[PDB]
DNA sequence: GCCATGGCTAGTA
DNA sequence: CTACTAGCCATGG
């Protein structure tokens, strides 16, 4: 399998998500049959124009937190998205937006 | 050829 | 609970 097909598969998947629930970079590389490519899933999302109707925000690291993404402050748009999604979000000791991971994982 | 990034994971201290 | 490991891997200079 080449890239770009890859990219799409992902995108389609991240639309397969149910409003409210979420998944995980790894939990998606694993799925589109490309287990190891978790890190590329981040990038895939990193790309994306702001004009999209794709559910970027509702996706996280296996830690069940908003990944750092060092270069950004959309970490907030991601937050202010799901407290909008009804998903309850709790800020954390020395920073961090975390939340009950397994209330919201996704299943066929 | 190289390394330096990256929205990563899964260990084990 | 945190911190710091291995490994993983495009992508671009």
């Amino acid at each position: 399998m080449r890239m770009d097909e890859f990219y799409t598969k992902v995108y389609d998947a991240v639309c397969e998500i149910p409003y409210g629930k979420v998944s995980t970079y790894g939990e998606i590389a694993r799925y589109v049959g490309m287990p190891s490519y978790a890190r590329q899933v981040g990038q895939a999302m990193k790309h994306l124009h702001p004009e999209t109707h794709v559910p970027w925000h509702r996706v996280i690291n296996s830690r069940g937190t908003i990944s750092k993404r060092d270069i950004s402050a959309g970490e907030q748009r991601q937050k202010d998205r799901l407290e909008e999604e009804g998903v309850e979000i709790y800020q954390t000791s020395l920073g961090e937006y975390k939340l009950n991971l397994p209330e919201y994982m996704w299943k066929p």
